[PDB]
Formats: C-alpha cells, sequence, structure tokens
C-alpha cells in the first residue's frame, strides 16, 4: 500500500483464508441475542465450532427476537462490551427474520432497520474482521438447519472478503453434506471462461471440494485451459458459448463423461468491450451482450430445459459492481452485469419448482489481469477503496461461488452477493 | 493536491428552480417504442418544446423492449444523439416494472436497464443527469399516473437527483390545478423547521401553495417564527417525543384547519455519534426516540385518529448513511434504514386508505451540520457524479414531488438526493 500516506490510509491486515485442518475460527464463538435462532444454533454448532460458555472468533447475535423499534436496544447491549474483544479476522452475523414476511409492520420496520447497523458496524471493525447480516424466512422450522451452509461460509477464512452484505435463505429444509470440507462430494461442475483468472480458481476451489471439473474456453487459450483441467484433474472443452450449438456442445460432452448429467453451472466467461455512449459503435456493444446476457441465459434455459441439470442443481451467475452502481465507459458491460442480476431474480421462482436454486455473485475489486491493466494510481486508489482496505483475490470469489453450490445451501436462491471487501461504492 | 491532479474536476454550476423559466435548456426528444411514447408526447406538448440548437431533454421508451437482444435499442437512440445534450440536461429511461413482466425474458430485459442509466449517469456532462422510471404493466394507455414523476424529473428542480430508480404504479392521476403551483390550498405539517433542510421544505412549499405547519421544540422557538413568517404559516412548540405529540398537533389541527392536514413531513432528526464500543444508552437511545420511533409514532397517530386521510401524503426524510451506513453511526443509520423501514412497511396498508408514504435520503447537502472538517468535508463534497454538495432546495424539491396531489401512483419509494453519490450498497 504505497500510497498509505496520499490516502490517510491504514496498513491492510493479512486476511486468513481457507486452509484445511486448520480451525474455521481464530477464537471463541458467541451467539447472543433472543429469538428462534439462538438454542438451535448454539446447537448445530457445539460440535465444530468452541462455543462461550482470551479473544473472540465470531460474534452472532439473534435479532429475531426484535419485535418492535424499542426492542432494536439490544444490538447495542450486546455489541457493546464484546466489540472491545474480537479477534484477528473476527465475524460479525446478525440474524434476522426476512423483513416481508413478517408478522407485524411494526416487526417489520426493525428487521429492516437492521442493515443500517450491519452496514455502519462492517465500517468500524479493526484487523480484518467483517459484518454480514442474514434473514431467515419465518416459516423455517426451528431446528433451522437451512440456516446452516451460510452460517457456515461466514463463520469461517472462506468468506475472507465478504463484507457489509446481506444475505437471505428460505423456508425449506437442508441436508449437511456427509462431510463439510468436501462439501462438492461426486458432484459435476460445469465452469466456462476457465482457463485462467477467476474461471480458473472457481474449478480450482470446486475440485478442493471434490467436484468433477468441466472447463469450458476458447481455442485461443487451449494450453492455458488445458493446465486448468489437469490441475484440477477434471475435463478440458473447447467451446464458443454464444453459438448456436453451445447447449447441443456441453450435453454431448456431458453424455460421453458424467452420463449427460451435470449439478452445477457456473456461467462466468465474459469480455468487456469499454468505451463510452456517445463513442460506442454497434459490435461494441452486441458482443458483450451476446457473451455476457444472451449467453449464460441460453445455457441456463438450455442445460435445465433438455434435462442436462436437473433437481439439486445450481446456476451461479458472474456478476459485477459495475451492474449494480453503474461505471463510465461501461453502459454495455453494466447493462450485461445487471443483466445476469435479472437473471438470477426472473428465473429462481420458476428453477425453485424445478428443484433449482440460482444466484449471482458481484465482485468488486480482484488482482487479476484487467485490473492490473489500470493506470497504477486510478489502480491503486481503487484497490484501497473498502473497509478491508485491500483488492480481493481470485479465490475469495470462488469461496461464494462454492458456496451457492453447497447440496446445504438448497435453502439459498436469487441471491446476490458482493465480494468487494465492503467497497464503499454502491447503488 | 498530487492525487487530485493525477485523477483528473469541473463542476457544472446547477440550474434550479426560477418562477418564470422554461422547465428546460432546449427541447425535448422522445424517442424508442412501446405503450408510453403516444401518450407522454401528447400530455407534455403544451408545456415542452418537441422535437418538430441543443438537446434539454432525452427521454427513451424502452417498455417496448421485450428480450434481451432488444437492448440494443439503447445503443441506437442514445448514441447518436448524445453528443447534443445541454448545460443541466436530463436523460430518463421509462420502463416496465421488472416484477410484474409478462415473460422472464422482459424481466431479465427491464432490470437490466438499471446498469445502463447508472453508468449513463457516470458519462454526462455539464451538470446533466440521468434517471429510471418504471410504471406499472397495469397502468391504462393515457399513463395519467406517469406525469408528475416526468414533469419533476424533466425540470430543474431535480437538479440534485441524479442515478435514480423511480417507480410509478397502476393508479390514474389527476393533474392539479397549476403545474406551478402544486400545492395549492394544502395543509402541510413539517417537523424540524427551524434551520437548515426543514426550514426549506417549509419554503418550498408556501413556493406550491401550501399552508404550512412550521413544527419545532422549544429551545429553538426563535428560529421557528422567523420561518413561519417568511413562509405565512403558523408555528407550534413540541418534541416530538413527548406522548401527548400526536394529540398536540391534532389539537392545533382544530384550532387552525378544521382538524385536517393533507400533508407529514418526518423532517426532525438529531446525530450523537459514537463508535458502538463507546455507545451509552443516552446516545443509543436518544437518537432511536427521535429518528425512528418519534416519526412513526406520529404517522401512524395522525392517520389513525384521521387528521390525515384519503388524498394524504406522509414523506419520511432517510438517509445515505440508512442505506450504505457509515462509521461512528451504527445508532444513526439504524434509524434512518428503519426510515426506508417505515416506508416499505405502511405503503400498503396506507394506498388501501388513500395515503401515499415516500422516503428521500439526501446526499451531502450544504447544511450547518456539514460543522465537519475540511478534509472530510472536501471529499463527501466531491465524491458523485455531479463534482459538488447539495443545496437544501435540491432536497426539499424531491419531497414536494412526492407530496404532489398528481403522485398518488407513487408510493413506497426511496429516492436519494446524492448527484449519484459513489457510496452505497
Ligand atoms: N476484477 C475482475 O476481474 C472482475 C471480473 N468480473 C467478471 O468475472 C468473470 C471472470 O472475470 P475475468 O477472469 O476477468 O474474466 P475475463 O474477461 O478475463 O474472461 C474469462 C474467460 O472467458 C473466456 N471467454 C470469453 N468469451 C468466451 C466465449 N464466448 N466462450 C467461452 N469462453 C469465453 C475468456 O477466454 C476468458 O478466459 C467475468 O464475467 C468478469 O466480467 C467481475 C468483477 C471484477
Ligand atoms: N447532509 C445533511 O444535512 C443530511 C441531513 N439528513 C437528515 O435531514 C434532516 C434535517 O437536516 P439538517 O438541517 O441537516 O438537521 P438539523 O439538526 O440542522 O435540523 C434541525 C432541526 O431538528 C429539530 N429537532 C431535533 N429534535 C427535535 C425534536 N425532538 N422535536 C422537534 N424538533 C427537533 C431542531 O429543533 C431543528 O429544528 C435530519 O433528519 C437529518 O437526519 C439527511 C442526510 C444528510
Amino acid at each position: 500500500s504505497f500510497l498509505a500516506r496520499q490516502l490517510g490510509v491504514p496498513q491492510p491486515e493479512t486476511l486468513r483464508r481457507y486452509r484445511a485442518g486448520e480451525p474455521p475460527l481464530t477464537g471463541s464463538l458467541l451467539i447472543g441475542g433472543a429469538g428462534r435462532v439462538v438454542e438451535p444454533l448454539r446447537a448445530a454448532l457445539e460440535k465444530d465450532y468452541d462455543l462461550v460458555g482470551d479473544s473472540f472468533g465470531g460474534l452472532v447475535f439473534d435479532a429475531t427476537g426484535i419485535t418492535e423499534p424499542a426492542g432494536l436496544k439490544g444490538l447495542h447491549e450486546f455489541f457493546t462490551p464484546v466489540l472491545r474483544n474480537l479477534g484477528r479476522c473476527g465475524r460479525v452475523v446478525v440474524v434476522g427474520g426476512t423483513p416481508e414476511a413478517a408478522a407485524s409492520t411494526n416487526e417489520r420496520i426493525a428487521q429492516r432497520a437492521l442493515e443500517g447497523f450491519t452496514r455502519s458496524l462492517g465500517k468500524e471493525l479493526r484487523r480484518g474482521a467483517t459484518t454480514a447480516l442474514v434473514y431467515l424466512s419465518p416459516d423455517a422450522k426451528p431446528a433451522a438447519t437451512g440456516l446452516e451452509s451460510t452460517m457456515r461460509f461466514l463463520l469461517s477464512a472462506k468468506s475472507a472478503y465478504v463484507d457489509g452484505q446481506v444475505f437471505s435463505v428460505g423456508a425449506d429444509d437442508s441436508t449437511p453434506p456427509a462431510d463439510w470440507e468436501k462439501p462438492l462430494d461426486g458432484k459435476v461442475a460445469i465452469v466456462t471462461g476457465a482457463a485462467r483468472g477467476i474461471g480458473a480458481t472457481i474449478a480450482e476451489v470446486f475440485a478442493r471440494d471434490g467436484a468433477h471439473v468441466v472447463a469450458i474456453d476458447v481455442e485461443s487459450a487451449a494450453e492455458n485451459l488445458a493446465e486448468t483441467a489437469s490441475k484440477v484433474g477434471g475435463t478440458a472443452l473447447w467451446l464458443d458459448v454464444t453459438a448456436d450449438d453451445a447447449v447441443d456442445k456441453i450435453s454431448e460432452h456431458l453424455r460421453d463423461h458424467h452420463g449427460g448429467k451435470a449439478d452445477i453451472l457456473v456461467n462466468n466467461a465474459g469480455i468487456t468491450r469499454d468505451k463510452l455512449l456517445a463513442n460506442m459503435d454497434d459490435a461494441r456493444w452486441d458482443a458483450v451482450l451476446a457473451v455476457n446476457l444472451l449467453a449464460p441465459l441460453r445455457l441456463t434455459e438450455g442445460l435445465v430445459g433438455n434435462g442436462s441439470i436437473g433437481e439439486g442443481g445450481r446456476v451461479i451467475g458472474l456478476s459485477s459492481i459495475a451492474g449494480i452502481a453503474g461505471n463510465r465507459g461501461q453502459t454495455n458491460y453494466a447493462t450485461t452485469k445487471a443483466g445476469m442480476i435479472g437473471i438470477t431474480q426472473a428465473l429462481a421462482p420458476g428453477l425453485a419448482a424445478k428443484g433449482i436454486t440460482i444466484n449471482a455473485v458481484a465482485p468488486g475489486f480482484i488482482e487479476t489481469q484487467m485490473t492490473a491493466a489500470i493506470p497504477l494510481a486510478t489502480r491503486e486508489v481503487g484497490r484501497r477503496l473498502n473497509s478491508l482496505l485491500q483488492g480481493g483475490q481470485p479465490v475469495d470469489v470462488a469461496e461464494a461461488i462454492a458456496y451457492f453450490a453447497s447440496p446445504a445451501s438448497n435453502a439459498v436462491t436469487g441471491n446476490v452477493i458482493r465480494v468487494c471487501g465492503q467497497a464503499m461504492i454502491g447503488a
């Protein structure tokens, strides 16, 4: 951070990321509050975590108890004595009940207001710690097994660059993978744009988690794509995702390798043809739409519709901060990454009726060749303009993706998560 | 100094409202295809120069786009005409409510428009702004419920609202007698009105016809009177957090306005900033009671006893902090998020009653609170598409829009007044 003096800004924390074997948090886990979530959670987490009743690894506050605004007082009461003591890369997570689904307008106003609290707290925490807010459906059984994959993601190192965000967990029950640390056992994952960078790193994480990977990219990038299929011990496939036959070409490679079925499609492939709209041509527009919006929509509709992905399936789409906030010279790109959010939202119910979830991740600043292509100052500032005071890592994106792919993340659909370090930019 | 030079700024002097001035600086071009282009042309022919110099406004009807492949319309309409848009120009994309589209394809496409409008907002020059308005696919072709929004957007009043998203329902609208005197013969309770913003809301309201009831605490008795006199409404000393609060206003509505008011503005607000690990009960509880508990207690009270009824208008003051959060403000942002909470939550109940409740989240506004160090002041000021802080009028203008009698199909809305501030969620 070579402009720490120029911007009045702290040296970054080295963010603890996932390592197999290591405990998930670096301290004890406090689970406070009141409502329908504290008891069952204390219960589901007994074994794998380190429950009170030194340094706090995690702090979970149960807000579902809070039925009027006068009760918000709780957040204060619970958090004020314990922040003094949160560890390196701590994890604060507040849990509430889906505000639209509340039993009174009064309840709704308090549960809604939670985000103000969490997004603000995210701005006060030190040494790499983060905040998250999760809403659970008031029609979830009290065991609340549907909430588990999410708590486990946040209450760990994998969520290392996921800060200040809001999770939205449905009503369905969930079933834990035999092994949480190999959650993707014998799953077939399709990952587009997997030659290098974020796509490639998705494949890795997927493989690490148990999946067999179909690495898709174009002929231009074989060698780099070969090196990837190899490393995850999966299978390469040369394909332009915008071409008539693409759906046919994936289905068949599946038929020849995986019994014609898949569990996970990751729409990662993408291009950028930046230019101001006053200077934008038809070609710089169209190309970006084809790859970035038209294709992922086609592959989802294609592969679900032809039965390649069925029950228990998972689609994760690659969005962007640009699609939420906008960006100079990216009206194409940001239409497409906003459309991606639209695919996620538009298809969630339909796919829900088919036992399939669909979610998007919207990366912020990630070290890739592409951030590396930006004038160093503009680049250095961008990298540093977040609560976590640093650029994100391609692993951090893939993690959030892998959390969506989880067989126990079945109750989580239509969600949009930024992997952004709590970047300041937003809508 | 060096960083500033490195990065590359020319804030335009923003045109504001002036009685008499035309509402644009140039002619209005209405393009695109769909159920909005023909009616909008016809509604606006009188007061605007439609295309048979440079463009004062551009409006692209996007309701016509039903699949992603047709997004290309945006590019075909805007690219050619962009280079010709004037100082403080205006760009507005009208679309179909995504959640209510007739296919998932449409939904994808109409949802996609926000990425476009927010980015375009970031490329416009010379103080010009972009806006996205979605209209219920259930509105009648006449589209009468849309006008108030279009007329506010396509005017100088909306000078500091940039890059936003407006949500118009199905209901029909009757226009006021005088578009320049919209609030004529309306009674408006404006809390926190002694100084700054609240005091300016009261002005803009007078300008617009309203009989204002300027409200405040006793300690600010002096400044209230000045305000009350300036606008030609009457004053009321009361602390909004008093258990008698509702009853006192109600009493006053009898004494003066037939036990009746049409608009409520929950402007009164306070701060008490503290890192949460130093937060004491006073600082938590004070703000909470003033910023969240109070506003609700007034709204629910004044609709409950019938003081505000059919045709009513509650407008609450959120904040950027409530959307994006902010260091030292867990208490404060909890409240302003709760204000959105009040707005989203009370909207269907009030809809059924003939009342619209909406919210406004100011960005950075030149005021007496903003007492902030020149290091933080200079950055929050300039970190938005428009390269400056906003004037209080900019905020009150937006409130005045909601408050229109013609804004009956506008409810549940949270509109930031931030000249597209960079910070958000
Ligand atoms: N910092 C970043 O790099 C960020 C990236 N984005 C998005 O994340 C995703 C991955 O990021 P990057 O690694 O930078 O993506 P990228 O632009 O480097 O491309 C990903 C891969 O897609 C492949 N590709 C392009 N067109 C294809 C096609 N028609 N068929 C098959 N493959 C094709 C390319 O060969 C490339 O290897 C992209 O959607 C990108 O837009 C999102 C946020 C930030
Ligand atoms: N940049 C800005 O100015 C921003 C302002 N805010 C909001 O705008 C609103 C007012 O704006 P400002 O003029 O900057 O604040 P302010 O503090 O200058 O407004 C003062 C008014 O609040 C009144 N007040 C405080 N407690 C009261 C009570 N209990 N009962 C009756 N009146 C009471 C004071 O008497 C005074 O009339 C506040 O709600 C604030 O949260 C929103 C975004 C940022």
